[PDB]
Parts: structure tokens; sequence; C-alpha cells
């Protein structure tokens, strides 16, 4: 599914994101917009041979299971399938794990270039939420 941005904003708030710790909503419209356009299906390989699933991007190496990034974690204790989903509930959640790990949003290389010290509010400028 791809997402409008305030659809997208709405069912984050729904999900416990909003200021989520301290990150306002705009930040994850934001860091979405950048990492998958989106788009809940996207992937992408990398060069480690780990791979990013999902409207967050979340990386195989840690996060997720895919059968083939041999070592890794599955911290979030989920098949990276499950992060394609209409539903974000489970990229959500994992996504709240990740982002209390220590390293807080900088986790994800676009927001850190793309949104971080941006005016994020205007992400969800006009939006019914
Ligand atoms: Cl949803
Ligand atoms: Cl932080
Ligand atoms: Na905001
Ligand atoms: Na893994």
């Amino acid at each position: 599914k791809v997402f409008g941005r305030c659809e997208l904003a709405a069912a984050m708030k729904r999900h416990g994101l909003d200021n989520y710790r301290g990150y306002s909503l705009g930040n994850w419209v934001c860091a979405a917009k950048f990492e998958s356009n989106f788009n809940t299906q996207a992937t992408n390989r990398n060069t480690d041979g780990s791979t990013d699933y999902g409207i967050l991007q979340i990386n195989s190496r840690w996060w997720c299971n895919d059968g083939r990034t041999p070592g890794s974690r599955n911290l979030c204790n989920i098949p990276c399938s499950a992060l394609l989903s209409s539903d974000i509930t489970a990229s959500v959640n994992c996504a709240k794990k990740i982002v209390s790990d220590g390293n807080g949003m900088n986790a994800w290389v676009a927001w850190r270039n793309r949104c971080k010290g941006t005016d994020v509010q205007a992400w969800i400028r006009g939006c019914r939420l």
C-alpha cells in the first residue's frame, strides 16, 4: 500500500508514535517519506547482504528474520515479510524498539540526512489528526 501523507500521519498517531521518545509525529512522517516514499512494500538490499524492509526500511541484520542474512539477529522477533503489510502495526512496534536502543532516530540514515534539523511539522500541516 502507498499511503498518503495525512493518512500515514493519522495511522502513526493511532499507533502511539506522536512524541514517542520525544520525537514529534512529523519526524516519523518525514522518515517514512524518504526511506520508502510511503510504500509499505519497499525493499532495498545493502552491501553487507542484509535487506531493508517496509515503510521504515527496517534492516534484517539486527531486527527481523528474512532467512538469508547469516549471523543476523531478529531483535523484533518477526519475519521481515511482516513489515511489508498494509497494516503498519508490526513496523511501528519494531520501530519503537529501535528508537529506544540509545541512538534515537539517528538509526535511520535518511532521517539524519534529510529530516533532522528541518521544519518537520510541515509534514503534518493541513492534516486532520
Ligand atoms: Cl495501519
Ligand atoms: Cl533521542
Ligand atoms: Na511534528
Ligand atoms: Na536477522
